């Protein structure tokens, strides 16, 4: 409930470096540096959803904690993953595959900060609630 709502990216760090390493069309990476998505969340019961919103494509994971499931990435790729509860502001998503991806989603209030790792390679991205 307190996690719902619309929150625009803010500030980015090292996102470049991260798609680097995880191995996407430059296309992709292209378009990632200009783009200020809006991450929309929304709970219905045990059902969660998280959006990705913006002009390069509107992306969406409807998911139970715990549940694994195919995710059609931004990237093009589909993944097998999951996404566990940590704490109560804690979401850590697991991406699977040949390059592990793990996605914290930390919110904090009117912040939420989103921790992206693959490799030795990290971004940290913070989104504020509008």
């Amino acid at each position: 409930m307190p996690i719902e709502g619309k929150y625009k990216l803010e500030k980015s760090d090292n996102f470049d470096k991260f798609l680097d390493e995880l191995g996407v069309g430059f296309m992709v990476k292209t378009a990632a540096k200009t783009l200020k998505p809006t991450l929309e969340v929304d709970v219905q019961g045990d059902t969660y959803v998280f959006r990705s919103l913006s002009t390069f494509k509107n992306t969406e994971i409807k998911f139970k904690l715990g549940e694994e499931f195919e995710e059609d990435r931004a990237d093009g790729k589909r993944v097998k993953t999951v996404v566990n509860k940590e704490g109560d502001n804690k979401f850590i998503q697991t991406q699977y595959g040949d390059k592990e991806v793990k996605i914290v989603r930390d919110f904090q209030g009117d912040d939420v900060v989103v921790t992206a790792s693959v490799g030795n390679v990290t971004s940290v991205r913070t989104y504020k609630r509008i």
